């Protein structure tokens, strides 16, 4: 009935690091997340068949802090974060 | 070679899938992709329905999804996208 | 501190039996990675797709997620055209931001 801007993260990583991730989201004040499982992917590390994708809608001011919190991680582990623009009602 | 369109990401409990797809059909949506067996915290057995739709279906669709999400878990993310041949949509 | 850069993201939806055709196109174009979401269901112009119903799971619909520099979008769609004229499926092109362009281009 009224659309508001927001950001949406797609966070793709190895499932063994999921707790760390969802845990880190919680501390930034993210209010929810949905997780897509049993993925397969091709990367610099060359192949998988696992991996998960965490979808998180978050206010734009949280983007910075989250990317910063995930920095040390992706600099030592496989994975990627895609930042989207979205609207929610 | 690309035209503008909108893409919905509809996250909700699986028991309500038919309610959700009836809304898409009844509204004129020509197609949809369903991602299954999700997990979440968020109020996003969860599924995500991906629907590419002309912008002028967005209002009407959200209108139907409103009373539902006031009484049930879930969310709707609206995205901007481009496609090659909109007629298909 | 962390700068963001513009990029495009494809969602490619098609029958699983054509996965190799699709990924060959990505590899040839110079796409550096992709993520595949499996065992999907869908409604198309003609019929339902329910991979829970498939006998060989490598036959259900899949969605290929590919982050790609904008200048690969044209070429990729060009290859995906004749395919989608003769087969089920669709491509959605998204705008996105990433922290590390070099990982994608
Ligand atoms: N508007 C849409 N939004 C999301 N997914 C779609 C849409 N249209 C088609 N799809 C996906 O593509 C699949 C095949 O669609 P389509 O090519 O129209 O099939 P068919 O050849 O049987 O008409 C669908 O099952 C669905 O997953
Ligand atoms: N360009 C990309 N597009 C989509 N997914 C990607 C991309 N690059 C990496 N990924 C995902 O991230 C995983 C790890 O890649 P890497 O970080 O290179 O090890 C891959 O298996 C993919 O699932």
């Amino acid at each position: 009935i009224k659309l508001y801007p927001l950001k949406k993260l797609e966070i793709i990583l190895e499932g063994a690091h999921k707790e760390f991730a969802t845990d880190l989201l919680d501390r930034a004040g993210v209010k929810g997340y949905t997780i897509v499982g049993n993925l397969s992917g091709k990367g610099s590390h060359g192949m998988y068949e696992a991996l998960i994708m965490i979808i998180a809608a978050v206010p734009e001011e949280l983007v910075g802090p989250l990317l910063e919190g995930f920095q040390p991680f992706f600099e030592a582990h496989s994975g990627v974060v895609f930042v989207h623009d979205i609207q929610v009602g």
